[PDB]
């Protein structure tokens, strides 16, 4: 109990954020949540905190305009993972606190997608961990299996198309489709594996390296129904988010380098049984 | 099994909604979730929606423009239960209409689950739904714990205040405080029970009457510590949100009638633990 890894979860009631709560929770983690003062009245927001009381987590007051109720919070923990929407820069009085707390064993800032380094807020945030000497994981390499798998990747919806589905270039590029809940237990593994510190850990598990084909193929598969397939090519591809789906899609920046097995979640933490995409669209038959 | 009732939850991805599917899956009805198209990218919504598979639920793709896939809707269950948000009320008629036609209704509860509206676009719906004699129960008579309760019936806020409070009046108006949980399972449990068929039915747990003094003084007895308190005049409280309250607060409004046993879901359903305040509240210590 008293050996338990501390963790501080910033951003614990955002998409990736609630799912890294509970997987620091299901791996022994005494974990503690921030709790932000309210906007707004937000029904849903403050029955998501109060709810992680019940599996057994801690909530901890403060405000970034608050430094010194940061650095409280940040004193009572091991290990710190933010996970926010990309807000990215507020990390930076994240760092400050951490830097002047001195504790922090290690801190993980919000990544949880594309490396930007090969490519941005997100290497302002890493220069400044980086500068401070805060000891550091970033967790990048992977789609949202919600938004680019159970979709056929498709824009401007999450559940596969009826009929009718757009392929991007030939659709052979391949594309790192994995289960955000996958995200989060690697996450959660991975904060204190002496293995990954001052690492970038890539989140690329093998079988579900795909080029967006064999994503629908797999879903025609499970339907029987053979969809009609429309090419766009990449100048007629040339709104939010059109060129994440373009570097990703045409450029493959997700897979256009080699990962050592030293530095691949699934290969560090094979006892995680990752949801195959076959399995992840099954919910939406 | 085939003695299941199947209920259509109308609303269901709401606050109240999602846990009406949850209450009547528990009851074990064979329980369908109104599938609307999407109005934007919303990871939340979905994969709430779709949660309700893994319980057992379905989901019936719907419109409210399309009046046919309303009737086609509704022709596939014995029950409609709706929870649109407090427009939105008014959305109702067209499920009428659609009820109407079909014909194979046996009972509709539309979205009540508050201050009696015979005492406006509750009203309205009434009026519409026994026009077309369409059975119905109406839920009403209780304060969402959420929203009156864990903020000590505080605007603008939905947890305890650490220092000081505002009563309304002197803060001895007799107030009904419930757990959305316990509305949501007497729901369940009413909409197919023979006692409430064209019915109004009260949600009046008699150990949650309790004056907004009363329930502050339970959260002082829980932490020891007395809040400064400033009492509010009926003349300078003196919108919608504003409203809401004066009724509730000054004119007791959800407690100056009494009710009998046969219309009072505690008394109905004495098998619904509810729960009392003392116990709601601790989850904020
Ligand atoms: N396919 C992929 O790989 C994806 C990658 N990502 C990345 O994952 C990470 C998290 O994104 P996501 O989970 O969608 O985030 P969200 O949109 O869910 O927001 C996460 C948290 O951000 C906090 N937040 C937002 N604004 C502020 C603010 N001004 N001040 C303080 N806190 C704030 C909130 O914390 P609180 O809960 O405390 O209120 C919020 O809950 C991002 O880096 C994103 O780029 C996300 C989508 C897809
Ligand atoms: N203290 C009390 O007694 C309380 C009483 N209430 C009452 O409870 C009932 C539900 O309120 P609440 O749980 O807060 O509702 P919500 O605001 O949570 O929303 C409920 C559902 O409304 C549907 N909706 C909204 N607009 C439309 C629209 N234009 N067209 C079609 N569907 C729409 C959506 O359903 P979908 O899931 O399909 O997307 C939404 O999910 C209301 O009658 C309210 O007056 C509510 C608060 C407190
Ligand atoms: C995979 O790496 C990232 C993914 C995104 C995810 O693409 C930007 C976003 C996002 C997911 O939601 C994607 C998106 C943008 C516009 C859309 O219409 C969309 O439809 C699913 C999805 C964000 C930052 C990243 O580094
Ligand atoms: C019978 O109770 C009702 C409650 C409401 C709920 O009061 C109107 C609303 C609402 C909850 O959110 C309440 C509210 C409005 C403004 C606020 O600032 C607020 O702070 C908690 C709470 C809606 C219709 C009702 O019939």
């Amino acid at each position: 109990s008293g050996e338990k890894t501390r963790v501080l979860v910033v951003g614990g009631t955002g998409t990736m954020g609630r799912r890294i709560v509970r997987a620091c929770l299901a791996e022994g983690h005494e974990t503690y949540v921030l709790q932000q003062p309210e906007t707004r009245v937000d029904i849903e927001k403050v029955q998501l905190l109060y709810s992680y009381k019940r599996l057994g987590a801690r909530l901890i007051e403060a405000s970034f305009s608050d430094h010194q109720s940061l650095v409280s919070a940040v004193k009572q923990v091991d290990i710190v993972v933010a996970a926010m929407s990309g807000s990215i820069l507020v990390q930076l009085k994240l760092v400050e606190a951490i830097k002047e707390a001195g504790n922090i064993k290690r801190f993980l800032p919000s990544e949880f997608g594309m490396d930007p380094s090969r490519m941005d807020q997100k290497l302002e945030v890493r220069n400044a961990i980086e500068a401070a000497g805060i000891p550091h994981t970033y967790v990048v390499g992977a789609c949202f299996a919600a938004y680019f798998a159970g979709n056929l990747s498709q824009m401007g919806t999450l559940i596969p198309p009826k009929k009718k589905v757009n392929i991007y270039g030939d659709g052979n590029v391949k594309v790192v489709y994995v289960d955000e809940d996958d995200i989060a237990e690697y996450t959660a593994k991975t904060l204190d594996d002496p293995r990954t510190i001052n690492k970038t850990v890539y989140v690329r598990p093998t079988e579900n390296v795909l080029t967006q084909m064999e994503l629908v193929q797999i879903w025609e598969k499970l339907t029987g129904k053979e969809l009609e397939k429309t090419n766009i090519s990449a100048n007629d591809f040339l709104q939010a988010g059109l060129g994440h789906f373009y570097h990703i899609f045409y450029e493959g920046c997700l897979t256009d380098h080699e990962v050592g097995d030293d530095e691949e979640a699934s290969k560090l933490y094979p006892d995680v049984k990752y949801t195959r995409m076959d399995e992840y669209l099954k919910i939406f038959l």
